[PDB]
């Protein structure tokens, strides 16, 4: 990866946190659920970047959005595979895979095997648990980091 995954610490982390909704802090800090079909990135035409809501950590293009049918903003494949995280989710007594941001650690949504080619992968994201970048535009790279992040997306 072109980017510093160095989690932030304690203090950066309340310092972002504290930046956030109550709906924003339920889904990314409480394993919380977007209602389907009601996420402003459900539809968006726009090249560009899906970044995390929290740290600002590149997650997915455009490029790699589909429509599901589920109600959720859909990827095929992650920015990077270091990027996104999967761990085990055993809530509601299913068996499934979180995807969490490598970096802050927050909930972003689930991967399922179910996807389009090419990967035959489904990255559901929470509309809610990412920020949009346009093609070109300065990411907005809250903890300062060098690298890729100071570049246009
Ligand atoms: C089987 N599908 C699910 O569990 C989907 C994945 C959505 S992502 C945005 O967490 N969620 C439900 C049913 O709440
Ligand atoms: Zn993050």
């Amino acid at each position: 990866s072109q980017f510093d995954l160095t989690p932030p610490s304690p203090a950066q982390r309340d310092a972002l946190i504290a930046g956030l909704s109550d709906e924003e802090q339920r889904v990314l800090l409480h394993h919380g659920t977007e209602a389907p079909f009601c996420g402003v990135f459900l539809d968006n035409k726009l090249d560009g970047v899906y970044t995390c809501r929290l740290c600002g950590l590149p997650l997915f293009r455009s490029n790699a959005k589909f429509d599901s049918g589920t109600g959720w903003p859909s990827f095929f494949a992650p920015y990077d595979p270091a990027h996104v995280r999967e761990i085990r989710d055993t809530s509601y007594g299913m068996v499934r895979t979180e995807i969490v941001c490598a970096r802050c650690d927050s909930h972003l949504g689930h991967v399922f095997p179910d996807g389009p080619p090419p990967t035959g992968e489904r990255h559901s994201l929470n509309s809610v648990s990412l920020a949009f970048t346009e093609d070109g535009q300065p990411l907005p790279n809250p903890l300062q980091r060098a690298g890729a992040e100071t570049q246009p997306a």
